[PDB]
């Protein structure tokens, strides 16, 4: 069940309460998170060492500062509340790699 946080605290929060969290960084107007939600799904119940959550960039544009987001979709991994990897383009097989390296 991918988390859809609306709060900035909020985002940095979960993000400090948990040793990994991968969060997908995304936006409304897209199709990809669209298409990598289904995908995600998956990668939720297997990988539940690790915490999903989505945080979009309209509703906190501090957000997306505090992460020097330049690019989009990005999926990034936490790990002690501070960012450890990075994956461009919401790919299944991408981020099925990149999600199963720390969370698998």
């Amino acid at each position: 069940s991918v988390k859809i946080v609306t709060s900035q605290s909020e985002f940095d929060s979960i993000i400090s309460q948990n040793e990994l969290v991968i969060v997908d960084f995304f936006a409304e107007w897209c199709g990809p998170c669209k298409r990598i939600a289904p995908f995600y799904e998956e990668c939720s119940k297997t990988y539940t060492k690790m915490v999903f959550i989505k945080v979009d960039v309209d509703e906190v544009s501090e957000v997306t500062e505090k992460e020097n987001i330049t690019s989009m979709p990005t999926f990034k991994v936490y790990k002690n509340g501070s960012s450890v990897d990075t994956l461009l383009g919401a790919n299944d097989s991408a981020l099925k790699q990149l999600i199963e390296k720390y969370a698998a």
